[PDB]
This record gives structure tokens, sequence and C-alpha cells, in this order.
């Protein structure tokens, strides 16, 4: 029993922590194998953020230039090269702690373990999720770029995520290990800004199934929908548009609890004519949209 | 900029975490040098656990009795005992992987994070609060026995709880690692219950310093209160008590945003009363009581 935003054991990527600096600018990268990955900027002075070309301000690098600290140990830059907005440093020493691992590029509505770093030492662990309008709601000071969000399958590490940014909301934006943004952002002080955000529909349905699994059942109702009538609805609330694939992934959950995902989609229409009424579910006065389905099933009993 | 729950990173308590096993019955322990700490009830059947006389229990048990899984590799058990609530099982293997390490018992209204583990493998991390009422709003299924809970400072773990019990209204008990339970509860299946909990006013009155420092303010007020009325509010929403401690704690907070803590106070009064407005305070529709003045600071600056 119980219901809690978890994030997976963070021990793994913690061992693939390091500091990299070049010239004043210091933030962290991952050490995976020979190769250590930082966001670009790095290489920029503040001045450089309105306007930098990354192509030039690269090619007066030497892999001197690039001080890489692991622990109290300082790792020899041997080779350097730009792959979209990150930095990959070749350097002398394979990692011995790396894990098995893959990069993975996340959609929107997925979940994710945030290790926040300062100085290439982990400080904190958190979960997210890719918001639909491609930020996060993150905690991160200044220092903390090229910290990193994963998930842990097995014994395999999955990075989907790297920091690059604040924007003026205190959101945050970054991109996938190949060094693409996620959303339309860019690694310039631009004018860009989150686009207005949405709900994410199905996994606020996943939790209703959690709550329902841990024994709650107060919002069901006698309804049910059509997916296009619970679509006009709910995007009157400013939530996501459910596809078939969102009624598919719930599939499992429903289930499990005998609870068509139309009729919870009834529920949900309820829930957010009326509110809570005082009432909580799974401690939560609001209706909690980051926990996925897979989440749920993570952490919920099977019974 | 943002403000999340954030546990303690998890990495030198992994490298702890084993699956003990007596008989039928298997959870997790903590293997620091050449002893393994696990609730002692893994040495009960279903049976004992009714009326259980552990001294007994513990005497009919032989170090043959136990078996400890680190990975794939079992530990030879070489002595047994028994400290409160907590089983000592020194092993032929010192691990290899102990952090620096104390054992601290903690006070309710401090948090921790607890690494859930099922089947000595550790499955997920989060951050807790010890409740007034001495329990922990955790999420724990069986096989979570033994689980622990852990501060971090510099390169030093204070294990502060390890899991025991799940209480009928969900919630959950355990002890330090001392094995002195916290609260009024006992290893026995017997009828137990959380007393009506109360709500962590210091931590309450972080958590609105910390929403003012994220830039939300819409709260503040002119108006101000005195400690002692509003301790008579306090009581009537079932806050616990504000201390001279308490306002003293909260005192940098006081000075970076310009607002007194009795004039939070009344901000917090008003929100008790009047209620929050249709409004959120860092995105929730809650006044949330499980950071700590600490944990503000730790987070907001650092
Ligand atoms: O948002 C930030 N910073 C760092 C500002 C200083 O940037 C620099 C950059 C280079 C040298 C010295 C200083 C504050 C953060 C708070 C929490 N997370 S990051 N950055 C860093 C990268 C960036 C962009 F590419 C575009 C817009 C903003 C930013
Ligand atoms: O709450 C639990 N259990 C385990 C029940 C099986 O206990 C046993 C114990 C021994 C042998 C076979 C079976 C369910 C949990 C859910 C989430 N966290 S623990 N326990 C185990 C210990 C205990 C007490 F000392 C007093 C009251 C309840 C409990």
């Amino acid at each position: 029993s119980g219901f809690r935003k978890m994030a997976f054991p963070s021990g793994k990527v913690e061992g693939c922590m390091v500091q990299v600096t070049c010239g004043t600018t210091t933030l962290n990268g991952l050490w995976l194998d020979d190769v250590v990955y930082c966001p670009r900027h790095v290489i920029c002075t503040s001045e450089d953020m309105l306007n930098p070309n990354y192509e030039d301000l690269l090619i007066r690098k030497s892999n001197h230039n690039f001080l890489v600290q692991a622990g109290n140990v300082q790792l020899r830059v041997i080779g350097h090269s730009m792959q979209n907005c990150v930095l990959k440093l070749k350097v002398d020493t394979a990692n011995p702690k790396t894990p098995k691992y893959k990069f993975v590029r996340i959609q929107p509505g997925q979940t994710f373990s945030v290790l926040a770093c300062y100085n290439g030492s982990p400080s904190g662990v958190y979960q997210c999720a890719m918001r639909p309008n491609f930020t996060i709601k993150g905690s991160f000071l200044n220092g903390s770029c090229g910290s990193v969000g994963f998930n842990i399958d097995y014994d395999c590490v999955s990075f989907c995520y790297m920091h690059h940014m604040e924007l003026p909301t205190g959101v945050h934006a970054g991109t996938d290990l190949e060094g693409n943004f996620y959303g339309p952002f860019v690694d310039r002080q631009t004018a860009q800004a989150a686009g207005t955000d949405t709900t994410i529909t199905v996994n606020v349905l996943a939790w209703l199934y959690a709550a329902v699994i841990n024994g709650d059942r107060w919002f069901l109702n006698r309804f049910t929908t059509t997916l296009n009538d619970f679509n006009l609805v709910a995007m009157k609330y400013n939530y996501e548009p459910l596809t078939q694939d969102h009624v598919d992934i719930l599939g499992p959950l429903s289930a499990q609890t005998g609870i068509a995902v139309l009729d919870m989609c009834a529920s949900l229409k309820e829930l957010l004519q009326n509110g809570m009424n005082g009432r909580t579910i799974l401690g939560s006065a609001l209706l909690e949209d980051e926990f996925t389905p897979f989440d749920v099933v993570r952490q919920c009993s099977g019974v």
C-alpha cells in the first residue's frame, strides 16, 4: 500500500557522472566507456550565448582545453567531436563502472528519473515526465547542466535526457543523448518560451486505475462515454487527446480492475466537472498526470 | 528554479542490500562490514507472528537456519544475535562496498530517503517524513521488509529507518537500525492502528518560504498573528504546536523574503480558515508538510 513518485535507484548512473571544465565554464558530463558526453554550450562564454557559432568555437579548441574530473582523478581528453547539441570527449580511460546502457529518445507523457548533479557530484534524484510541450518540470540551479534522465530495465540503463537550459517560466529543456533537443528549443539565448502545456490524459487514467487497485472507488459513476465525446469535453480542460493507442495501452489495467477504459473516461469527465469535494485520491487533491501505465504496474500490487 | 521532492542518490546504500531467508520467509537485509541487519520477524512463521516469543524462537535457531544472498553469491552465516527488534547475522565476508556510515535515530518531522527493495534487489527510491504519529507514508508491498531509510552528509550515510510492517490505513512502521521502533508499535500481527496524525507546522511554513523563493507570493499579507493565537488555530486544525525553536529555524527564510514568521502564520492561518481561494502553491492543492527548513535551503540554495 501507499503510492509515491518513485525514482529508479541511481547508483548505476552516479558512477558515470564527471565534471567538465572549458575555460571558466564548468558543468556535468556522462562518462560511458571511453567517451564523456556533455552539453556543447560548455565551450561558450555568456557573450557567445546570444548567437554562438559552435563549429567556429569548437575548431579553436585543443584536447587539453577540456578538463575532465572523475572524483579526485583527472581524465585525459584524447579526442573531441560534436553531435548535434552534445560534445563528445574521447578520454584515454574507459569508465570501469559503465553499466549496461542504451540511448533512447522518449515521447511526451513518458517518465524518467533525473540525477541532479553539481560539479560532477550527484545531489539528488527525482522523477519527471516529458510534458506535452517538450519541457520538464525539474529542480535545477546553475551548475546543473549535463545532469541526466534515465530509466532502468533489468540491469540496463536507458538514458533519455540531458539537461541544457532553463526557460522563463522556471521549467527546463534538454536533449536526448544524441544531442537532439526535445521540442523546438535551441542552445542559444533567444525568446523561446514553453508552449501552453496540457495534462497527460492517459497518465491521469492510469493513476485512477492505481487508486482503484489501492482500494478506492468513490469517483466512479454509472456512465460511459464515446471516445469522441470524451475528447470534446477533456479538451475544454486543456487535457491532451486520448488516442486509440492510449486506450490499448490501458487494457491491462482495465482487465486487472474490471473497469472498461471508456467507463474510467466517464469517471474522469465527472471529476473535472465536480472537483474532489474535500476528498483525495492517493493522497492528492489534484489529478496526477506524471505516472504512466507502466509506472502504475511497476509500483502497484498486481492484486 | 523548480521545487521537487528529491531523494538522496541511493548508490552507497544499493551496494549494501542483500536477501535474507529463514525457512519460507524471505526479506531484505543491510550488509555493512561482516554483519547483516534485518527485521527479527524473519525468524517467524505466519503462525508465530500471532504471539511470538522471540527469545525462544531465536534460541532454537542456528547459523545454518539462515541464507544470505548478495547478488549471485551466498554468504555463509557464522554468528547470530538480536538487538531489540533487529536480527544481526555475522557473515564470512565483509562487504567491500561498505560506505562510511552511522546509525542515527530521527525525530518526527525529519525527512529521509527510502530505498524500497524486494528479494534483496533495490527497486525504487523516494523521500519520506517521519510523521508526528511515528508512521511513514511509504509505498511498500509484501517482500519490502528490511528496506531502509537514510540521509547522506558528505560521504557519510546516516541510516535512520528499517521497514517492519504495514498498518491498516496503509501507512508503514519500523525501527531505527538498533531495532527500536518509532511509535507505539510491536512486531506481532495483532490489532494496531496509527494515532490520529497531525500536520508538521514548521515544514508547511518552510514550504511556503520555498513558494515565495520560487516567485509564488499571492498568500503574503500585511496582517500578522501571535504565537499563542496561531497555536489556538493550529490546535483546531490538527497542526503541531509552533515553538520558538521552530520560529528560530525559519529565520533565514524570514530574512531572505522580508516576511516574518508570524506574518507567514497569518497567511497559513487564513489558508486553514479561508482556504486556498481556488489556487495552488507550487503546483499543490494541499499544504505540503514533508519538506524541512533544511531541505528547502538544501534545494533552493544548493
Ligand atoms: O538556463 C541556463 N542557465 C545557465 C545560464 C548561464 O549560461 C552560461 C552559458 C555559458 C557560459 C556561462 C554561462 C541557467 C540554468 C538554471 C537551471 N538549469 S540551467 N542556460 C545554460 C545553457 C542555456 C541555453 F543554451 C539557452 C538559454 C539558457 C541557458
Ligand atoms: O505488514 C506486514 N506485512 C507482511 C505480512 C506477512 O508477514 C509474515 C511475517 C513472517 C512470516 C510470514 C509472514 C505486509 C506489508 C506490506 C507492506 N509492508 S509490510 N507485516 C510483516 C511484519 C509485521 C508485523 F510485525 C506486524 C504487523 C504486520 C507485519
